[PDB]
């Protein structure tokens, strides 16, 4: 008893009735009245299993269901069989209800809510369930859904649990006046508007008791943004919450008060109590009157913020406006009283604000902030004065990391809001032929035969065999012709489509052969290999040409700079569309609109109608939203056209939304939703967030990265996702795994916090610019290079190195490639060294990723050198158009200098690839991660600033011939080069330094030689030098305590070098007196006073006999680095140098009694006396004793064992072969003669007394001779 095959609608979720009476289609949901005279209606059946179907009506009549006017409507189709009351009818017949009396109030639905509120705004209203706001038609330019003044007077939700208004796109109440909204929640807000915007309402004129309002979602505005209310006048918000993005990156130049919770607090009794705002707010001030305050912002007229909490992130581009973490411009425009300004109390803000303060932007004497709190986070300030510099703000109260302990400021957290309408699938049993074991198989074949009878389904399911792979759960398949993902069926149905890719729930792809076997004009059919299973496309092959010939000409006449596009987007005529970066792809999609539009009409919905009503409905839907459709088509094609092998997902993402499941969505609906979503949603910078909002939750995927991983699992299996990333992208990706076997094995894995792959780092969380993946997938040419090494991720452009010497093609590419490879190798060697040195298990934290952008200063071929043309945006350079621009990271980009913002490093002048790029690389890296990486784990010393640990301490030397005490961690220079002359540095890093003990031994031997030479020079000073010569030859260094702006205490000491008096000069007759009187050589150290946080490095050959022990908190800079290197010579890096500069002995000071008020909190003060008494408890009591004992040890050493193989020429251009110093006595005699020669007839003009001075020549010659004697500094005895 084989059954017949007909078309059948199974999972009929709901049914709708549309009309064409007035030439415009509308929803005749209820009150059809008398049966209509003419039948131009068409029934739209929406299914939970597959997409909707439009079928023309046949007969509309009235039938008494139970003595009521319930209209029965029967639709006309080819062979449509409907299973009604367990029996089959040859036509789809359904009943329509009369009406539902729910419009008397606003309980049920939002569509009824906007109607009910407008009737009488005053009163009391309660929500009945979680209601979706997608039912309202938004409006062309409507400000808010509810337009009355005072609305929602008592709109509470205490009737049942808590109900949330899902999917908001405009302000809810527009205005509020003496109206109390309480217990209301907003879950997915996407508000975008030109004027002032507010999630709850735009203004609160009178006493609006806002309570228990938790709003979540992204808010984008231009003229002004607000978290809950754009302006609160005499209104109080208590126990409210916000948790969404806030963007105001537009180039507006007006007075806006953007705030994460409320825009403007102007009321006398206005108050914010027990409120929290997790606002990852980004904004561009561009003018001083602007204010970005997170919580509130520009608080005025005694409005008091009590018990608030700000945990978001503020990313201000420039510090022009008054931006702060928890309170913006507390000052008022009128008289500046302490009380009239505003009040803060018991407030906390652990917000990573940039370019601004952590608490209040404008700080004055009569401060009314009272009690404030802030944690240890980034508060960087780009002063952009001359060379770009970044410093901390220091204008907040500082606390520890125990934020959860101090989280009792706001006890209220959040509430569990009820979910929206589920509308499940509600999934046949007891058919003609049924088997229990093959149940799932039936479902597995239902995706293969849509619009078919259940009898045919089970008949074909019985034909499935166990050997085949149809026994796993199967998602929707994709028909393809030789890896093409064909969509336009009516064009490619006659041609036998080659393959059908079944995508199973195991993320497995299985290819079956297809042939146009059984041919129906109504619905195409196909056969699947030898199994005999039938496959049919989910489209009725209607006349697409009738729709195309109509809709194509109107869509063709559109311009990117037209007013229609600007009106469809949320753009004011002032701001430009350059941030979209879709003009080229706009034109491209404009030319070939035919193919894409045919694919869209093919994948949209199944038209089983020969009557022109359904095709007219499609035409109207495509025409009414032409601008939005075209913008969506441009955006989806621009950023989603990357190939998995030979399969391009431009057709599988834009169309075929059922590949992951969820066939209920329509590819046309998502395009319209993406087009009209706004300017910020279509923005290129938010490509990762746009997917989650528009594309996701509709294609069946959670996020963009999960979608990419899913497509990599389906297409191109058994290959790592990072490998596919490296293969597909057109950026030159260079990865260098460290030489150490342990870290080399650790990096190979795909694990987070350890993988070196570019995709594993970019797509990971806690990455600032994770939106850099989608543009990088779409690079047309080798325009950008990605240097991804351990603990780094540098992005650079090829146009940065293009100049007169390097032509635009062939030469620039090769040069950039080779130099990038060498720079990756150098960075890898540097981090290999730093991994070998650090042995305190802090090396496991050397895997953090921080980007390394370049200058953006692209240079044309006409430019002689590296051009300084900033090229802000919209440049003709392909690197700026296809990258950097889309990954919009507005930088300062000055002419000279490099700065490390704390989360990344930027090269404004030094080119990253050049060999001078690494010497600045190590300095910027020391600036970036000195707090928790290079040090043992404790922060910087309180007095020492960021420039102290970098310029003279942990950095590679600027040049090889530089006579400075530094560690050559990066640059590798072979002996073959001409740089062998005056080496004075380490030959090969990562070979000399294999452990911390190796570094300690190297520094110990270097300072042994340095101490020998310095002792010889000192004995030359006291014994053979006159008084007048002694005065000029030496200087006296002291420590002067000056007031600093950041901290109140003046315990910090600054070094000062001064000309010593003749009275003190005469006393200098003993070498011990040189150490006691604190004297240093004037050959290389200037006579002016030094400053704190300065680029001061101690010279290698310029002696510093002074042991200027600063009994206070901080030694200084010139003396600090010298004593730190001496301590490193005495004890190891972790044992000696780290406790000196990393205040690890701070707590002990707090236990002793040494204290300091740091940022308003009592903290320990690590004095030099404590460091001396803890590092060397029994050996020494004073730093002078330590210096003297080091000198005495070196003396006892060189008095016995010194290598006679010392070869120093110290002669002019005529080559001098060998002086063969055999004992220290001849060397001391030569030093005496050199000092006497330098004293006699001193030039002291044109500066630079380091080359002409004969004393420096002898020291350099001896140093180079001893360095070249052994392989490296191993032992000098």
């Amino acid at each position: 008893t084989e059954p017949e095959k007909k078309l059948e609608l199974r999972n009929v979720s709901d049914i709708e009735l549309y009309s064409q009476t007035n030439g415009t289609y509308r929803q005749h949901v209820s009150l059809d009245g008398i049966p209509e005279n003419t039948d131009t209606y068409f029934v739209k059946v929406k299914s939970s299993a597959f997409k909707d179907v439009y079928i023309p009506v046949a007969s509309i009549t009235e039938e008494k269901r139970n003595g009521q006017s319930v209209y029965k409507i029967t639709a006309k189709a080819e062979k449509l069989q409907q299973e009604l009351e367990n029996k089959y009818v040859d036509n789809f017949t359904f009943y329509l209800d009369k009406k539902a009396k729910e419009e008397n109030t606003n309980f049920t639905s939002f569509s009824n809510l906007v109607k009910a509120i407008n009737q009488n705004p005053s009163g009391t209203y309660h929500l009945a369930a979680s209601l979706n706001a997608n039912e309202v038609e938004l409006g062309p330019d409507e400000r808010s859904y509810i337009k009355d003044t005072f609305t929602g007077r008592l709109i509470g939700e205490k009737d049942g649990k808590n109900y949330a208004i899902y999917n908001l796109k405009k302000p809810l109440f527009e205005n509020l006046s003496g109206a109390t909204v309480e217990k209301l929640s907003l879950k997915n807000v996407a508000i975008s508007g030109k004027n002032d915007i507010g999630s709850l309402a735009n203004e609160a004129t009178n006493g609006t008791k806002i309570k228990q309002v938790h709003v979540d979602g992204v808010l984008a505005g231009e003229r002004g943004v607000g978290g809950l209310l754009a302006k609160a006048d005499q209104s109080s918000i208590a126990e409210s919450s916000f948790k969404g993005r806030i963007v105001n990156t537009y180039e507006t130049t007006d007075a806006y008060n953007i705030g994460g919770l409320v825009g403007h607090l102007t009321g006398k009794n206005a108050s914010i109590a027990k409120s929290k705002a997790t606002v990852t707010i980004s904004s561009n001030t561009n003018r001083s009157d602007q204010t970005v305050g997170g919580l509130a912002g520009l608080v005025d007229q005694d409005a008091h913020i009590q018990n608030s909490y700000a945990e978001g992130d503020i990313n201000n581009v420039k510090h022009f406006g008054k931006v702060a973490g928890v309170a913006g411009y507390l000052w008022d425009r009128t008289s500046g009283e302490e009380k009239h300004a505003g009040e803060l109390t018991n407030v906390l803000s652990d917000v990573n604000v940039t370019n601004g303060n952590a608490i209040t932007g404008y700080h004055y004497t009569g401060m009314k902030v009272a009690n404030t709190f802030s944690s240890k986070a980034n508060r960087v300030f780009n002063v952009t004065l001359e060379k770009d510099e970044v410093v901390s703000k220091e204008s907040f109260e500082e606390r520890g990391t125990m934020l959860d302990a101090s989280q009792i400021v706001s006890k209220k957290a959040e509430i569990n809001p009820l979910t929206l309408p589920t509308v499940e699938p509600l999934s046949f049993s007891k058919i003609a032929h049924y088997q229990a074991n093959r149940a799932l198989v039936y479902k597995n074949i239902e995706k293969l035969l849509p619009f078919y009878n259940k009898s045919t389904i089970v008949k074909y399911g019985n034909l499935v065999k166990e050997n085949s792979l149809l026994y796993q759960k199967e998602l929707l398949s994709a028909v393809m012709m030789k890896d093409d993902q064909v969509i336009t069926d009516i064009v490619s149905n006659k041609q036998t489509a080659n393959k059908l890719l079944l995508h199973y729930n195991d993320h497995s792809s299985e290819k079956f052969d297809l042939k146009y076997q059984t041919d129906f004009a109504n619905l195409a059919e196909y056969n699947l290999g030898n199994t005999g299973l039938l496959y049919t496309p989910n489209q009725f092959l209607y006349d697409r040409d009738s729709i195309v010939k109509e809709v194509l000409p109107e869509l063709q006449k559109l311009d990117y700079q037209s007013d229609a596009i600007r009106k469809t987007l949320g753009i004011s005529p002032e701001v430009k569309l350059t941030e979209l970066y879709l003009e080229d792809q706009f034109s491209k999609t404009k030319q070939n609109l035919g193919d894409s539009l045919k694919k869209l009409l093919s994948a949209d919905a199944g038209l089983a109608a020969d009557n022109s009503v359904t095709r007219g409905y499609l035409v109207d839907k495509i025409k009414n939203n032409k601008e939005a459709l075209l913008l969506g088509l441009t955006y989806l094609e621009r950023w989603y056209n990357f190939n998995y092998g030979q399969v391009n997902v431009k057709d599988l993402v834009m169309y075929h939304p059922d590949f992951f499941g969820k066939g209920n969505t329509s590819p046309l609906d998502t395009l319209i939703e993406l087009g009209k979503s706004g300017f910020n949603n279509l923005l290129a910078k938010n490509n990762v967030d746009t997917y989650g909002i528009s594309l996701a939750s509709q294609h069946g995927a959670t996020d963009l990265f999960s979608t990419l991983e899913h497509y990599r699992k389906v297409f191109l299996p058994n290959t790592s996702n990072n490998d596919w990333f490296k293969s597909e992208t057109k950026a030159y990706i260079v990865e260098e795994k460290s030489t150490i076997e342990e870290v080399k094995t650790k990096q190979g894995l795909a694990g987070t916090k350890y993988s070196i792959g570019v995709y594993d780092r970019i797509t990971s969380a806690t990455w600032k610019y994770r939106n850099m993946v989608l543009p990088l997938l779409t690079l047309p040419e080798r325009s950008v290079f990605v240097i991804s090494t351990m603990s780094s991720l540098g992005f650079g452009a090829y146009d940065r190195y293009r100049s007169s010497d390097h032509k635009a093609g062939k030469a620039l590419n090769d040069f950039v490639e080779e130099n990038a490879r060498e720079t990756a190798k150098r960075q890898r060697d540097h981090y290999d060294y730093w991994y070998r040195i650090l042995d305190e298990q802090s090396r496991e934290k050397l895997y953090r990723t921080i980007l390394l952008y370049d200058a953006y200063k692209f240079g044309d071929d006409t430019t002689s050198g590296k051009a300084t043309a900033e090229a802000k945006f919209d440049s003709s350079n392909p690197a700026m158009k296809n990258f950097f621009g889309p990954v919009g990271n507005k930088v300062v980009h000055n002419q000279h200098g490099a700065y490390a913002t704390g989360d990344g490093v930027y090269y404004m002048s030094y080119r990253m690839l050049d060999k001078d790029g690494a010497i600045t690389y190590t300095h910027e890296m020391t600036h970036d991660s000195d707090q928790d990486i290079y040090l043992g784990g404790y922060g910087r010393r309180n007095g020492l600033g960021p420039e102290f640990f970098a310029k003279g301490l942990l950095q590679a030397p600027d040049q090889p011939s530089d006579a400075t005490i530094t560690i050559n961690s990066i640059l590798k220079h072979s002996k073959s080069d001409s740089t062998e002359g005056s080496r004075l540095q380490v030959l090969d890093p990562t070979e000399r330094f294999q452990n911390a003990a190796d570094l300690q031994n190297y520094v110990h031997n270097m300072f042994d030689l340095i101490y020998m030479m310095e002792y010889l020079e000192g004995q030359s000073i006291v014994n053979k030098l006159s008084v007048y010569q002694k005065m000029a030859a030496l200087r006296k260094i002291e420590n002067k305590y000056v007031k600093d702006p950041a901290d109140g205490n003046e315990v910090y000491a600054t070094n000062v070098v001064k000309e010593l008096t003749e009275a003190e000069a005469r006393n200098l007759n003993s070498f011990e007196s040189l150490i006691d009187h604190n004297i240093l050589s004037a050959r290389e150290y200037q006579s002016g006073d030094y400053e704190r946080n300065g680029y001061y490095t101690i010279k290698l050959f310029a002696p510093i006999y002074s042991a200027l022990s600063s009994e206070k908190g901080t030694p200084g800079d010139l003396m600090g680095r010298r004593i730190a290197y001496e301590l490193l010579a005495a004890k190891g890096f972790k044992d000696g140098m780290v406790p000196y500069i990393s205040n690890q002995y701070e707590e002990d000071a707090k236990q002793q009694g040494q204290t300091i008020n740091l940022y308003g909190k009592e903290r320990g003060l690590v004095t030099d006396e404590l460091v001396l008494k803890k590092v060397f408890d029994g050996k020494y009591k004073t730093w002078a004793e330590f210096k003297t004992a080091m000198y005495q040890e070196r003396v006892d050493q060189f008095g016995n064992l010194k290598q006679v193989t010392f070869k120093d020429p110290t002669k002019p251009w005529p080559s001098y072969g060998t002086k063969t110093i055999n004992n220290v006595d001849e060397l001391q005699a030569l030093m005496d003669q050199a000092v006497l020669k330098d004293a006699e007839g001193p030039r002291w003009s044109n500066y630079d007394p380091e080359i002409d001075s004969a004393v420096h020549k002898l020291k350099r010659a001896i140093f180079k001779a001893y360095l070249d004697q052994t392989n490296d500094f191993r032992s000098s005895i």
